[PDB]
């Protein structure tokens, strides 16, 4: 399964506050405030047709800074995990 | 514009290798060797009209995983690196 483009909506929007609510757990750089995701957004489908998980890539911006986030998600339950969380990183 | 993935190819073998070029004369990792463009690829279409093109491109060059930011003007053609960070983690 290959990576697409998907929009910055309410569905991304909480992607990235799920990022930044699992960050502040670790610490790494002190306590971030979630501002917004930006554009481009990446998800790629993990997989007759039946999906596995997804794997999304953001662009989040959180205390006036730009991080890059992956997240795994499970199809089935919709457990979610943070499996990178990167930067701060220039915009793409 | 709008962001689209593109396919991996002919085409984002030369980016990559244009980025690695352009790095090395800049000197900031050393002399990388090019290895991989890795998926994914993005590309941002830029209307003024077209007015230019933006790559976002993973290339590992010497063991390391590095974004590359490429600029393309539709007019001259030219291609400028943007930039070149990392060793960054896999998308």
């Amino acid at each position: 399964g290959e990576w697409e483009i998907i929009d910055i909506g309410p569905f991304t929007q909480n992607l990235g506050k799920f990022a930044v609510d699992e960050e502040n757990k670790i610490g790494q750089y002190g306590r971030l405030t979630f501002n917004k995701v930006i554009r481009p957004c990446m998800k790629k489908t993990i997989y007759f047709r039946e999906i596995k998980g997804y794997e999304y890539q953001l662009y989040v911006r959180a205390s006036d800074k730009l991080f890059r986030a992956d997240i795994s998600e499970d199809y089935k339950t919709r457990g979610r995990k943070l499996l990178r969380f990167n930067g701060p990183v220039p915009p793409p």
